[PDB]
């Protein structure tokens, strides 16, 4: 609660930034610090590797105004249903974050503010649960700082 909220928004600025765009970033608002690069980086490597994978991923969604929370929650499932991972995890950061981009690119920048709560949602009700049961996120610095 909240702190997760943070990382988002975070990772978010963060990857509109990459793309030229810019946004609330979020990089020593908070707290965290560390979290916030390890997911960073974490993210930008993950892409790197399965760059094919997430391609269709981002393409398994089409963010539009007319679009209800149930279906994205409902493409996030697909991803944890074999049980949730860290790194599965840090999937899907990325996965909110390229929602995003496309969100600008079609001059929309006013989905983004909703694209980042749907993503608290989904973290404070389906992962938070886990993380906690993982030893929270300072383990997946430890492990991928
Ligand atoms: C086809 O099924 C998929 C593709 C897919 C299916 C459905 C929808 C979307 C995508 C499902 C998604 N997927 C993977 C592939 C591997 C793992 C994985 O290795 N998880 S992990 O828990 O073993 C791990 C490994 C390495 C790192 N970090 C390193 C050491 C810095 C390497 S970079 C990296 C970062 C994060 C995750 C993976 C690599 C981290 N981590 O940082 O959290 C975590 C997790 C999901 C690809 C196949």
């Amino acid at each position: 609660s909240q702190s997760n909220r943070e990382l988002v928004v975070d990772f978010l600025s963060y990857k509109l930034s990459q793309k030229g765009y810019s946004a609330g970033g979020g990089g020593g608002g908070g707290g965290m610090a560390a979290v916030k690069q390890a997911l960073r980086e974490a993210g930008d490597e993950f892409e790197l590797r399965y760059r094919r994978a997430f391609s269709d991923l981002t393409s398994q969604l089409h963010i539009t105004p007319g679009t209800a929370y149930q279906s994205f929650e409902q493409v996030v499932n697909e991803l944890f249903r074999d049980g949730v991972n860290w790194g599965r995890i840090v999937a899907f950061f990325s996965f909110g974050g390229a929602l995003c981009v496309e969100s600008v690119d079609k001059e929309m920048q006013v989905l983004v503010s909703r694209i980042a709560a749907w993503m608290a949602t989904y973290l404070n009700d389906h992962l938070e649960p886990w993380i906690q049961e993982n030893g929270g996120w300072d383990t997946f610095v430890e492990l991928y700082g």
